[PDB]
């Protein structure tokens, strides 16, 4: 009876195994654009992905992860609200059963069709497992997806999904360039928060881009053909793998822009 996104094991249940679910810095949150404060001291984000080395794509039963070689400074996030150098380890998405829901963060209570999370860890902690134990261990770059025109740089991901339909399946996934998933603007909101799935550790500097990317209806339909189940288990479509907005509590969301 493991956590997931169903009626009996979904986000309202998680606090029983992971009491930090009701903590002081949980994610995601609603971004109230009128209460976010412009912070003129915030630096431009530095997204250095030209040497990224993708390795593999994995269906882990909760989402799919595109994994990177994080054994050297090859794809890093710096600047913005961050001190030091954060290495890209993986990206994944959260998405809905319908185009009207799927994002984890909301903007003035608006839900997007999906949300991309580019997960990075602080190199001063040596690897990911140590970084998630620290209040500044991770930086997650969040990008909203809206349904409209196709994102050409997403299609290589969409096309491999039939090879990782079920939980525990992986496939080689080399030479994927995550720059093809970024919007034009790097204007962002930032706040201190958590992992949005168990173990819900309070280790994340969230950086959420203001400008969504557009994907096609056909691209997101292919996300919704994935399965939460393993091969030879009853088929349960991998949809609505999002945690809803959590209380902001004693936090301020800062904006990089006016
Ligand atoms: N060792 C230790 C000591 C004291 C306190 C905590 C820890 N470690 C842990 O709690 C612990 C660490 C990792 C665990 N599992 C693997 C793991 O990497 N999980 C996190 C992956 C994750 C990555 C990104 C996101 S998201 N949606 O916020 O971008 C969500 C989840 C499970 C438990
Ligand atoms: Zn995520």
């Amino acid at each position: 009876h493991h956590w997931g996104y169903g009626k009996h094991n979904g986000p309202e249940h998680w606090h029983k195994d992971f009491p930090i679910a009701k903590g002081e810095r949980q994610s995601p949150v609603d971004i109230d654009t009128h209460t976010a404060k412009y912070d003129p001291s915030l630096k431009p984000l530095s997204v250095s992905y030209d040497q990224a080395t993708s390795l593999r794509i994995l269906n882990n039963g909760h989402a799919f992860n595109v994994e990177f070689d994080d054994s050297q400074d090859k794809a890093v996030l710096k600047g913005g609200p961050l001190d030091g150098t954060y290495r890209l380890i993986q990206f994944h998405f959260h998405w809905g059963s319908l185009d009207g829901q799927g994002s984890e963060h909301t903007v003035d209570k608006k839900k997007y069709a999906a949300e991309l999370h580019l997960v990075h860890w602080n190199t001063k902690y040596g690897d990911f497992g140590k970084a998630v134990q620290q209040p500044d261990g991770l930086a997650v770059l969040g990008i909203f997806l809206k349904v409209g025109s196709a994102k050409p740089g997403l299609q290589k991901v969409v096309d491999v999904l039939d090879s990782i339909k079920t939980k525990g399946k992986s496939a080689d996934f080399t030479n994927f360039d995550p720059r093809g998933l970024l919007p034009e603007s790097l204007d962002y909101w930032t706040y201190p928060g958590s992992l949005t799935t168990p173990p819900l550790l309070e280790c994340v500097t969230w950086i959420v881009l203001k400008e969504p990317i557009s994907v096609s209806s056909e691209q997101v339909l292919k996300f919704r053909k994935l399965n939460f189940n393993g091969e030879g288990e009853p088929e349960e479509l991998m949809v609505d793998n999002w945690r809803p907005a959590q209380p902001l509590k004693n936090r301020q969301i800062k904006a990089s822009f006016k």
